[PDB]
């Protein structure tokens, strides 16, 4: 039987945490593999466009996921919560890995994964759930142990999983704090259990292993919240969406208005039109993208009003969001297999280039794509 894939995110773990003595499991894993120096996420540098990146080669901008919370004249309004939007097809460009997996008479089963509850391209995985928080961690590798094990032609090529649990640790301390750290290592100490079992199950030497994370994470120091409001007052445009990529739409009669006041620069953040947004971001083409899209600068959040006044008053926290290129948003990619190298280091890289490999790995022809199938190659063992 060809070998299967298993792809794991950790929200939220930045590239220099494996490099701090807290991730045994990881580092072990990267003694026996590949170890990219860093991964870039694409912008804007958040969980649903990034992992839906990963699992298609497209950029946020090309494959229409373009924030964790939009909005689109057609579609409605969008964020993490409304599960009749996640699970709504109709949001999501490209094709993703499972359906591609799917296609081809193999099976993809995913813990979670942004997309997996929605029928992309008519196709659902094999496998699937809808999202939870709390789950145990013993609950979801236990499943992705069984969905590995299974055989014959109920085999599954591909299994995914997703942890939330350092990026919510990063949230509420930052990424230095204590917390951070211990929530590094009880993710670690999952991932160990996992390749503990699989071995067991006699399933590991049969599987393909990338780790990846969807972006790194940024000291928040504390009274660093100001509100949306601060930058654009209300009766001139609206707020489309809050914490760090703070997109604007003018009211009917401000178009001009809205200009004056917003674009250019401030103390903590800059703000642009969408169509002259950085052209290295590759970012402000896609329709649903706010007409002017404010950056919050490293270590500062814009906050809805109401969402101002419950901050936590006092507190060190975190963010991301922020500049993808900036290495605090710096993310991971590590990989272990049959068919992967072993002991080797890549350079930094653009998590676009993360398809072609999965690809190739998955048995599957890689759908047009903005990564480029070259920069992996030297993480095979092979040609
Ligand atoms: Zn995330
Ligand atoms: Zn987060």
């Amino acid at each position: 039987t060809p070998h299967a894939l298993l792809l794991i995110s950790i929200d939220g773990l930045r590239a220099d945490m494996l490099d701090r003595g807290i991730t045994p499991n990881l580092s072990h894993l990267a003694r026996e593999g590949v170890r990219a120096r860093w991964m870039a996420p694409s912008y804007p540098s958040l969980a649903f466009p990034n992992h839906y990146t990963l699992v298609t080669g497209l950029r946020p901008d090309h494959h229409g996921i373009v924030h964790n919370s939009m909005r689109d004249p057609t579609l409605g309004g969008f964020w993490l919560s409304k599960s009749e939007a996640v699970g709504d097809a109709r949001w999501w460009g490209g094709e993703p890995v499972w359906v591609g997996v799917e296609n081809t008479g193999q099976h993809a089963a995913t813990w979670s994964w942004p997309g997996s509850e929605a029928a992309i391209k008519g196709v659902r995985p094999s496998q699937w759930r809808h999202y939870q928080k709390g789950v145990r961690l013993d609950t979801r590798v236990d499943a992705v142990r069984g969905w590995l094990a299974t055989d014959g032609a109920q085999r599954n090529r591909l299994v995914t999983l997703y942890f939330e649990h350092v990026d919510e640790a990063g949230h509420d301390h930052g990424p230095e704090s204590r917390q951070y750290a211990d929530a590094v290592r009880a993710v670690d100490a999952a991932i160990g259990r996992l390749l503990a079992g699989m071995q067991r199950d006699g399933t590991r030497a049969r599987t393909n292993i990338i780790v990846v994370s969807d972006h790194g994470m940024a000291e928040v120091a504390p009274g660093h919240a100001i509100s949306v409001e601060d930058i654009a007052p209300p009766q001139i445009a609206t707020a489309i969406t809050d914490g760090q990529v703070i997109g604007f739409e003018p009211l009917p009669g401000q178009q001009a208005a809205a200009e004056a006041s917003v674009l250019g620069a401030h103390d903590h953040y800059d703000c642009w039109r969408k169509a002259e947004l950085p052209a290295r971001w590759q970012y402000g083409s896609h329709p649903r993208i706010p007409s002017l899209v404010c950056q919050m600068h490293e270590g500062w959040d814009a906050l809805f009003p109401d969402k101002l006044a419950k901050r936590a008053q006092r507190g060190t926290r975190g963010s991301h969001g922020y500049d993808p290129a900036l290495p605090s948003m710096r993310a991971v990619f590590l990989a272990q297999g049959p068919d992967l190298a072993q002991g080797k280091t890549l350079p930094g890289f653009d998590n676009v280039d993360v398809y072609a490999l999965m690809s190739r790995l998955l048995g599957i022809p890689a759908a047009p794509n903005d990564g480029n199938p070259a920069t992996l190659l030297p993480a095979l063992r092979m040609p």
